[PDB]
């Protein structure tokens, strides 16, 4: 097997061939393909001439589009997970330097930093926090009483909980995004470290601002503007100056600067629709070196010879952060835009930093004087990912064998950023959007000029299969411009489309709502399913007696008078299926919050929960159908498991188990002769009962009171800015095509000939506008009992790539005392 790495320059080719000769990965052969620039390597990968390369984050979005169509696959984790056992990696890397007397970080058995660190060759010791950051002032020489280093095993929120406001924390001890004051009614949002965001203070009785989840990144890199102390201009006087940039497509040399110039209104630019960003920048600076730029004056200062001048390549001596520094040093520019990785103390004598507040500060003040944070780059390959396995196996084996991937005598930041500690395989789900995150993806999209201009009068409805797409096309065809259709492969894909600005609304079952609410989407309308009362549909806003929701109940046989909610442990159970809300989510959530987290084996006896491990206690009661009893078909999440679903779990209770976990309708749907099957033909609803949380039992008609939990209705989600419009247009369309629509003979919102339950559940009576209450949206939508039961009333109850991409990563301020 081969992995063709694409190099952009002679120096990168030399490092790549050094790795070819020195790094022995069995069964995988490294091959180096040479191109003249970053973009020519991207093209070679697109064409199948190379396999992988490393890209700046500022390039990921552009790389994901024509004419490249590349995706991130392998990268260093840009989150607080970069610090999980980081001591071990820094220890391996320091020992890899093979320098005599060099300081080697000391870790414990778990891989964490020892609170006291020592430089063995000098006898000096100091204290570090759990992140490996030096506590200020704790360095002592040998022979002197040492500073006492504290373990500080509790997080900041849990340590503030020791003090007696009341900062609600999650289970890991981190701050909750939403903070609510108990004495008053004011609620606000915090920033992972426990500091309030401006604009989130909401008085009681007002709709609270939805808080985004935050994650603290320890070691951050920043885009800075470096100048000489000999000059005297300020940031507001940049127009007409000569500049050196690391690269036209890099965040540390272009995109952060462009963002700041637009925000400060220093750059005359009418937007990407009227003028390219490069065109506007070429009239802002007079003669610059900006590798890759297509404006000639932005290449005049570059030093490369014929054919190499202004190339995105180390063949251009002014390319990259150190090349832009060389350009500034050799006086070919008045300012250099570069990443803070190229700052050093040796440069603090001659050079300083130009800050966007029109001041100048020392180099050590880069956290206080920068143009934004720079996320880590990433290895990319073709979207079709035919070589991802090979690239990953090669890189992981090379890291395990400690090959010199992240350093070279030929130069700095060749092939990879030298600051890379460890590369890890990304999930195949990760694309440019998930890698950059919501805000950054949108900013890159807007800078490129692909930003969708919103329409207040049209709703782009997202579909999850071809039949939904056909039904939506019908709807759009009779909608008079009010409805358009987009296509995705699953509800999460639609949620992503909405977050990216490619769609506007989608219906989501409860399973998907947590994620959706985590990412800042809100319910516009909800499916109303009460078939006995059309009032709230005919007269929108009229009072509601029952929304038609399903209630999750624990059904028993009345004869077995020994089953109570307290002695459920050990009894035989019946479930509709793993993942189902009434059949699985709510029962197991209640059990785990009342006993120890142990549903597999350590609670029930023999059960039949389809989809579980075939050789487990939760699969003994399951029986397949004798139509093909040769195959197992036991615990199959399908019709072949006779105990799968509502009728399945009821049959399980009938023939095997003691208690069934089902929606309240199952016993009524299957008893009283309403089921023509052989079983339940003589079954009565009065022959069963339901278990209550207080240990009591109640008749099957008491499901509204004696229930395990309520279940929220399916919700149509959209972005906040679209709520009104969506609520309006749906309403209009309902009055046309709902169950009593004026033109119901032309189209039906809640039925179709193309299939069943497309876009909405066919049993939907209508869609009712969500009435937002002055509370947290998680509680407001789920109901406080459901929220508290299945998510602990916490924003940290689930992890996913989407939730990560919706999590804001941010950096500290300056000092590291404690
Ligand atoms: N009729 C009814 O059942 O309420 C419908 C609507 N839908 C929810 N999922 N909710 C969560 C709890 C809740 O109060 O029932 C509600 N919260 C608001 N703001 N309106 C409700
Ligand atoms: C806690 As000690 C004496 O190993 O620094
Ligand atoms: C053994 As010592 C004085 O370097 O902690
Ligand atoms: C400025 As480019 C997308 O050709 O690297």
């Amino acid at each position: 097997k081969q992995v063709r790495w694409c190099a952009i320059s002679d120096l990168e080719q030399k490092k790549c061939n050094d790795l070819v000769g020195s790094c022995n990965v069995p069964d995988i052969t490294l091959v180096c393909v040479l191109r003249s620039s970053t973009e020519d390597c991207m093209t070679a990968i697109k064409d199948g001439q190379a396999d992988a390369m490393f890209l700046d984050s500022g390039e990921v979005y552009e790389a994901s589009k024509d004419p490249y169509n590349l995706k991130p696959i392998i990268a260093e984790p840009y989150s607080s997970n970069r610090d999980l056992q980081k001591c071990l990696k820094e220890r391996q890397q320091a020992l890899a330097k093979k320098m005599i007397g060099h300081y080697i970080p000391q870790c414990d058995e778990k891989g964490n930093y020892q609170p006291q660190q020592c430089h063995g060759s000098t006898g000096h010791c100091w204290c570090v926090n759990a992140m490996g950051e030096k506590i200020s002032g704790t360095n002592t020489p040998p022979g002197q009483t040492r500073a006492t280093c504290e373990r500080h095993e509790l997080p900041k929120c849990l340590k503030e909980r020791q003090v007696a406001f009341v900062p609600q924390c999650d289970e890991k001890g981190n701050y909750e995004p939403q903070q609510f004051h108990g004495s008053t009614g004011y609620s606000w949002c915090v920033n992972a470290i426990g500091e309030e965001i401006a604009g989130t203070k909401t008085p009681p009785g007002k709709i609270p601002a939805t808080c985004q989840k935050h994650d603290l990144v320890t070691t951050c890199h920043y885009a800075v503007a470096m100048v000489k102390k000999s000059s005297a201009f300020q940031f507001n006087q940049l127009k007409g100056k000569r500049s050196c940039h690391s690269g036209v497509s890099k965040t540390d040399g272009w995109k952060a600067l462009v963002t700041v110039l637009v925000e400060k209104k220093l750059l005359s630019w009418d937007g990407p629709a009227k003028e390219s960003i490069q065109r506007a920048m070429s009239k802002f600076f007079s003669v610059s070196c900006i590798p890759g730029a297509t404006q000639t004056n932005l290449c005049k200062q570059c030093k490369g010879e014929e054919g190499k001048n202004c190339k995105n390549s180390h063949d251009e001596p002014y390319y990259g952060n150190y090349g832009a520094f060389r350009c500034l040093k050799e006086d070919m520019g008045d300012v250099a835009f570069l990443r803070s990785t190229a700052l050093s103390d040796e440069h603090s004598e001659v050079y300083e930093l130009l800050c966007p507040d029109n001041t100048r500060k020392p180099l050590n003040k880069y956290k206080e004087c920068n143009l934004g944070t720079v996320p880590a780059g990433t290895v990319v390959t073709r979207k079709i990912s035919d070589k991802t396995e090979d690239i990953n196996n090669f890189l992981m084996e090379a890291q395990k064998r400690q090959c010199k991937l992240f350093s070279s005598a030929h130069g700095k930041d060749l092939m990879f950023d030298d600051s890379t500690l460890q590369l890890a395989l990304l999930s195949s789900e990760v694309d440019a959007f998930l890698y950059l995150g919501v805000k950054l993806f949108h900013a890159m999209k807007a800078l490129t000029g692909d930003a969708h201009l919103p329409s207040k009068n049209k709703v782009r409805w997202c579909t999850i299969n071809k039949l939904e797409k056909m039904k939506c096309d019908d709807w759009s065809a009779v909608s008079g411009g009010a409805i358009a259709c987009t296509e995705a492969s699953c509800p999460k894909g639609c949620v992503k489309q909405i977050l990216k600005g490619e769609a506007d609304a989608v219906k989501l079952e409860v399973q998907y709502m947590y994620e959706a609410l985590m990412c800042g989407l809100l319910p516009a309308v909800e499916e109303y399913h009460n078939k006995d009362d059309f009032g709230p549909c005919k007269t929108p806003g009229s009072p509601i007696t029952d929304f038609g929701t399903l209630r999750a109940v624990a059904l028993v046989k009345k004869s077995n008078k020994d089953i109570n909610w307290n002695n459920i442990k050990g009894k035989k159970s019946c479930h509709t299926g793993v993942g189902d809300i009434a059949g699985w989510v709510i029962p197991v959530s209640l059990i785990r919050r009342q006993n120890d987290n142990s549903d597999i084996d350590s609670f029930f006896g023999e059960s039949c929960a389809p989809g579980s491990d075939t050789k487990s206690n939760l699969c003994k009661l399951c029986i397949g159908d004798p139509k093909n009893s040769a195959a197992n078909t036991k615990c199959s999440l399908s019709d072949k498991e006779a105990y799968y679903g509502n009728q399945g779990a009821f049959r399980c209770l009938v023939e095997k188990g003691d208690v069934a976990f089902v929606p309240h309708t199952v016993v009524f749907e299957n008893t009283d002769g309403k089921n023509p099957a052989v079983w339940a033909k003589n079954l009565k609803s009065e022959d069963f009962e339901l278990l209550c949380l207080d240990g009591s039992r109640a008749p099957v008609s008491n499901y509204k009171s004696c229930k395990l939990s309520g279940i929220p209705p399916p919700a149509i989600v959209t972005r906040e800015e679209s709520i009104s419009d969506v609520v309006r247009i749906v309403a209009n369309q309902q009055s046309l095509y709902g169950r009593k629509g004026f033109e119901k003979d032309m189209f039906q919102l809640f039925s179709s000939n193309k299939g069943n339950n497309l876009l909405f559940n066919d049993n939907t009576q209508c869609l009712i506008t969500f009435d937002r209450q002055p509370k947290d949206i998680m509680e407001d939508y789920f109901g406080k009992p459901y929220y508290t039961t299945v998510y602990g009333a916490s924003r940290s109850a689930m992890s996913s790539e989407l939730i990560s991409a919706c999590t804001i990563k941010h950096c500290s301020n300056s000092l590291e005392v404690l």
